[PDB]
């Protein structure tokens, strides 16, 4: 079987020796599985470790340091260069910081990839098949499907294998196959053979390919290819992927990175220009060229020192951390910008059924008409025991056991619930529970028919499997279902044409209708009392709707459904089923039978999630196709409204929203928290209206009525147990259906943005101090305190791992007590630019003051004055102003070490000021981020290493400091912490000591340092 689309259905069935009615036997599957194997594709890993490394060297800020490493290599090669790496220390330390941040970026991306693919195996994909071990459809694993068995598929499902369509149960089968073909519309399928053997997948209108979704209808067919033999499996190698655009935060940070490179370019040019004067100094041999080459390395080293080279690496590190942290909460994040866009979300539109409620329906109430008087009636209300899908329950008229065979209305009520069903009941022998095959609303009616034996059937010897659809089978053997008018949401009902099998021509044919109570009763012209039908009046209709409204707004919030039948339907040839608009024309002149009410409990974690979302400024709107009274009752249960809150202008229906002027539709979206009776087309209109106010919307849903809205919101979250159509149109999947995970994704996207601002605050406020040091020294006339190899060392130990460790920062304590952030506001605030300059002005002054301290105030050094230090270039033996002072002392490596030690130490303290934007170090101690503490101890260890290991001080042109000089380094470096604690204090108390173990740890050191 290689060209199945060209063969007749009978020929494809005869090929495998399979009957469509029963299915594939057990021993046949064992033979086929031994020959064809598991219905699964080989595990594909995302990216190669090499190509994952090349991705780290893509941004502009990283390419600048690659260019500077080349310039530093060529200049080192034109000079002496007769020696090993000790003469190439400048290019070596530029590449250490590049490969260090590249390792952390690759290591964090590999961890996020492993976490996501380990979540794909959370629940195995299932598939409905017909096999000879059960007379009904059974839910089996998708990987257990063999070529040949009969597979049943309904709307919203995912095609599990290549299938040749055998019969279309509905009127029209629409399939969404954009993943394989590329066309962006539903395809109409049929069951007739196409003649072309070389037909393209577009012309194969009788085949269904794996990985595609059924957009509308119900059908079944024969599997013809599994595993790698499928169309989507044969092209798994030809998987060229479209360019996924970078996150909107990455677009803000690349624009910032490009603007920062322009400021750095002007600064390093100014450094080379303000030093035009002393190019002919005797230190350069009086050569203008060798003096210009030297101050060219000053400008290149200052470019590397000031450029945030770890910025592209820390962006992808925080994003990969957010993807890994969500996978540990069972949340498959497909689109990368989704988790950081969720931090900016302001509205969370949510489906009610299946999404805000555990989709575990069970019919617990139903009523039929007992007797009807003049313009009024009396009901026969019942209650049903059982809340699961198990067919073990009992009907109670008035808290009394009753047999439903007595009531002719209950017999007709169960006939509609059995024949107007596309779902069934399946027993899971592995889990010992009855599962649903189809939708929860229709399965609740299947379980109901089993509990009420309207036709008394002995249930003694029947197994747990045969007990699932025992009472449904005896009803389906009576009436033959001719065709089905599938359920459409513009009509909110579903019809089924049946003819009784026994040929007595008693009630030759009938249509059994079920749907929304208000819409089906509006089309019923009569009512059924027992076995007699009576013309319906307005007083009877008013009482029937009163009980439905009482059930919805009741204590248990019953989801209601009206059941009706049509006594005189048209013939099949008279009905034109070429469209769904004509379906409502046939569902007229019905006779009302009864209503069923099923309970759908809200999820336990929804009430607390709404409480935390409102605390963070996020609004939760319920967009449901269900009744308005039921939706409002769920809202009061899950906390959207209060138990006594007035919801007059906060709860709308589909038509009520349509018949509103733009003035009220403006005031609705900002105030309405519940939308009921809305079609899938209206859900997109609600979401696009909220986006018209520039609000980030996070739509959550599970069904096919949510896919148009899931594609419209900025973020689309799908439930793990929902349909595959909703999961395809979504950027996030709650694999475990945990609604609290959505509130955790919001906090993660807020933490991602916070860890960027702490990164930007650390590198700018620190590298400005490295720029101030070089300009302040040139303005005072002092000897320059840093050579190009010392600027490249302070870049390595301060811009490397200590800066990347800001991405592992803990969340703030008020991270979720703040309103959502506008994604269009500027990246850096004006108040933040002040904090960057205030810290940068101290870092530079402290570094120049450290070298001025040694020349002027230190004991081991000389005692020159401020004048002899600002005019050190004119120091000669013949100078009376310079007496007793050596001119060689101005080339001492002691003040250069004092500046290099203060610069490294003051930036390690500045990184401790970056665990939070406004929280003090007393509230959030440094051990909250153990990655930052370890990175600071590693940077201070490498600094002590180049000071005291035997050959290194000569390489970097420094000198080992003693305890007295190291105490002065700490004396000047520590006040950078007190300065940020003061700026953090003003931000808390004017712009917007808990850890006592930490106070007892630093105070003894503060006393020792300051004596
Ligand atoms: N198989 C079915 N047959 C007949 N009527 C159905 C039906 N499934 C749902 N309905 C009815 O159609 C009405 C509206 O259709 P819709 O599919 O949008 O509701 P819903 O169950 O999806 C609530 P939500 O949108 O929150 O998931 C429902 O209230 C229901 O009474
Ligand atoms: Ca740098
Ligand atoms: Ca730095
Ligand atoms: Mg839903």
């Amino acid at each position: 079987m290689e060209n199945a689309h060209t063969k007749t259905v009978e020929e494809v069935l005869g090929h495998f020796g399979v009957n469509e009615s029963t299915g594939l036997s057990l021993e046949q599957v064992k033979k086929l599985k031994e020959r064809w194997g598991s219905n699964e594709l080989p595990a594909e890993e995302g990216k190669t470790l090499l190509e994952l490394v090349i991705e780290q060297f893509e941004d502009l800020l990283v390419r600048i340091l690659l260019l500077a490493a080349c310039i530093s290599f060529v200049l080192a090669w034109f000079e002496e260069g007769e020696e090993t790496i000790t003469a190439f220390v400048e290019p070596f330390v530029i590449l250490l910081i590049l490969v260090a941040n590249a390792i952390v970026g690759v290591w964090q991306e590999r961890n996020a990839e492993n976490a996501i693919e380990a979540l794909k195996e959370y629940e195995p994909e299932m598939g409905k098949v017909y096999r000879q071990d059960r007379k009904s459809v059974q839910r089996i694993k998708a990987k257990d499907i063999v070529p040949g068995d009969i597979v049943e598929i309904a709307v919203g499902d995912k095609v599990p294998a290549d299938i040749r369509l055998t019969s279309i149960k509905s009127t029209t089968l629409r399939v969404d196959q954009s993943i394989l073909t590329g066309e962006s519309v539903s395809v109409i399928k049929h069951t007739d053979p196409v003649p072309d053997p070389r037909a393209v997948n577009q012309d194969k209108k009788n085949m269904l390919f794996s990985g595609t979704n059924i957009a509308a209808g119900k059908a079944m067919g024969v599997v013809v290819a599994t595993g790698v033999n499928t169309e989507i499996g044969k092209i798994r190698d030809e998987m060229v992927a479209t360019e996924q655009e970078r996150t909107p935060l990455q677009q803000k940070l690349d624009e910032f990175g490009e603007q920062l490179s322009k400021v750095i370019s002007l600064i390093c040019i100014a450094v080379w220009i303000i030093n035009i004067g002393h190019f002919n100094d005797p230190v350069h041999g009086g050569s203008w060229i060798r003096g210009a080459i030297y101050y060219f390395k000053i400008a290149v080293a200052l470019a590397v020192a000031a450029i945030p080279e770890g910025l592209p690496a820390v962006i992808t590190t925080c994003l990969a951390l957010g993807t890994r942290r969500m996978a540990k909460k069972n949340a498959i994040v497909r689109s990368l910008p989704s988790v950081e866009t969720l931090g900016c979300t302001s509205v969370i539109c949510s489906d009610k059924t299946g999404t805000l409620t555990t989709n575990q329906m069970s019919v617990c109430r139903m009523f039929i008409l007992d007797r009807v008087e003049g313009d009024t009636c009396s009901l026969n209300e019942f209650t049903i025991t059982g809340s699961t899908y198990a067919p073990i329950g009992e009907v109670h008229k008035d808290d009394k056991p009753v047999n439903c065979h007595q009531y002719d209305g209950l017999v007709e009520l169960a006939t509609i619930c059995a024949l107007c069903n596309d779902s069934a009941l399946d027993y899971n022998e592995a889990k010992g529970v009855y599962e649903k095959v189809g939708e929860a609303t229709e399965t609740a009616l299947t379980c109901l028919v089993e509990k009420m034996n309207v036709f008394d059937t002995e249930l003694k010897g029947l197994s747990k499997i045969e007990r699932a659809n025992a009472c449904n089978s005896v009803i389906k053997q009576l009436m033959k279902k001719e065709f089905t008018l599938e359920f459409s949401r513009d009509r909110k009902s579903m019809s089924v044409y049946c003819t009784p099998n026994k040929p007595s021509r008693t009630s030759m044919s009938k249509m059994f209708v079920k749907g929304a109570p208000e819409g089906v009763i509006d089309r019923c012209t009569h009512i059924r009392v027992g076995s007699t039908k009576v013309p319906m009046t307005s007083g009877v209709k008013q009482k029937i709707m009163s009980v439905i409204r009482e059930w919805g707004s009741g204590s248990d919030t019953l989801r209601c459904l009206a059941l009706a039948t049509h006594d005189n339907p048209l013939r099949r040839e008279e009905m034109h089923l070429e469209d769904s608009a004509n379906f409502i024309k046939y569902e007229t002149n019905l006779t009302f039978v009864g209503c069923v009410g099923m309970l759908d409990p809200p999820r336990i974690e929804v009430a607390s999630s709404v409480k935390l979302c409102r605390q963070a400024g996020i609004r939760v709107i319920m967009i449901t196709g269900d009744n308005k009274g039921t939706a409002v009752a769920i809202c009061r249960r899950i906390g959207i409204f209060g138990q006594d809150e007035d919801v007059t202008s906060k709860a709308f229906t589909g038509r009520e929203f349509d018949e509103l002027n733009p003035s009220a539709q403006r005031d609705a979206c900002l105030n309405a928290r519940c939308f009921a009776r809305v079609e899938p087309s209206h859900k997109s209109k609600i979401v696009e209206f909220l986006q018209s106010f520039d609000e980030i919307t996070a739509m959550t849903g599970d069904g096919v009525n949510d896919a148009p809205a899931l594609k419209k919101a900025e973020i689309g979250i799908a439930m793990g147990s929902g349909t595959a159509v909703a999961k395809t149109a979504s950027e996030m999947v709650l694999a475990d259906d945990n609604f609290s995970t959505i509130v955790a994704a919001v906090e993660e996207g807020r933490a991602i943005y916070n860890n960027m601002k702490q990164f930007i605050r650390y590198l700018i406020s620190s590298n400005v101090g490295e720029v101030v040091c070089i300009f302040l020294t040139a303005a005072l006339g002092f000897p320059e305190a840093l050579i190009p190899v010392q600027l490249l060392w302070v870049n390595l130990v301060t811009d490397g791992l200590p800066a990347t460790a800001l991405g592992f920062n803990p969340p703030d304590l008020d991270i979720m007590n703040k309103p959502p952030r506008n994604p269009k506001e500027p990246l850096i605030s004006g108040w933040l630019f002040f904090r960057y300059l205030a810290i940068g002005c101290y870092v530079g002054a402290a570094t120049v003051g450290a070298a001025a301290w040694w020349f002027i105030a230190a004991d081991g050094g000389p005692r020159v004055s401020f004048y002899q230090l600002s005019h050190f270039l004119q120091c000669k033996e013949d100078n009376p102003d310079f007496e007793g002072v050596d001119c060689a002392i101005f080339e001492s490596p002691y003040p250069m070490t004092m500046a290099l030690s203060v610069l490294v130490t003051i930036e390690m303290c500045n990184a401790l000021n970056s665990l939070s934007e406004n929280q003090s170090l007393l509230r959030m101690p440094p051990w909250e981020n153990i990655w930052l503490v370890g990175s600071i101890c590693l940077s201070m260890s490498l600094h002590f290493l180049i000071l005291y290991v035997e050959p290194l001080p000569l390489i970097f042109q420094i000198t080992p400091l003693n305890v007295t000089q190291w105490l002065m380094v700490l004396k000047i470096s520590l006040p950078v912490i007190l300065m940020d604690e003061t700026l953090k204090f003003v931000a808390r108390n004017y712009l917007e000591g808990i850890s006592w173990p930490f106070v007892l740890l630093i105070m003894p050191l503060v006393i020792w340092v300051y004596s």
